[PDB]
């Protein structure tokens, strides 16, 4: 179900930090996993999710299929285009509350294009339940072109406007969280 991959274009297109930018119709959710238990990693388990239900459901769909054991841990951090909608954050946070054994790190490169309160909400209820809500900035950004596209080994090409627009979506998250 999942890739391994994506096309440096999709990354380009729709990991664009450019908060208000339709032509995004999709939502994208680069994944990294670690399997553990009681010491090191054993195991770990990358890759990408497009939407085809969304792409957040495409995980745990695929996640608790195929992967998930009782007698295990997971820590899983996600790099999705958009932020997590209010239906699928809330069907998020129910699993993050029934499964102990899985914690999860939500990096989005845009929040929402309208202020929805609903949205701001399922972004709140996903923190109540231990998960970790952030911006994806110049790093994270870095991290997925390296680790989640084909890039050819070509550098990560950094567009205008990425700081600026990391910094008014921080703002806008930090004040819906508190
Ligand atoms: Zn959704």
């Amino acid at each position: 179900n999942p890739m391994e991959a994506m096309d440096p274009h999709i990354f380009y297109f729709h990991f664009k930090n450019l908060r208000k930018a339709y032509g995004r119709n999709e939502s994208w959710l680069c994944f990294t996993m670690e399997v553990v238990k009681h010491h090191s990693p054993v195991s770990w388990k990358r890759g990408v999710f497009r939407n085809q239900r969304h792409a957040e459901r495409c995980f745990l769909s695929w996640f608790a299929d195929d992967i998930l054991s009782p007698n295990t841990n997971y820590e899983v951090t996600w790099y999705t285009s958009w932020s997590p909608c209010p239906e699928c954050a809330g069907e998020v946070a129910e699993f993050l509350a029934r499964h102990s054994n899985v914690n999860l790190t939500i990096k989005t490169a845009r929040l929402y294009y309208f202020d929805d309160t609903d949205a701001a909400e399922g972004l709140r209820s996903l923190s109540q339940e231990g998960a970790s809500v952030e911006i994806m900035g110049y790093k994270d950004f870095k991290y997925c072109w390296e680790n989640f596209v084909y890039n050819d080994d070509e550098p990560f090409k950094p567009w205008d406007g990425l700081d600026y627009n990391f910094l008014d979506l921080d703002s806008k998250l930090q004040e819906i969280l508190e």
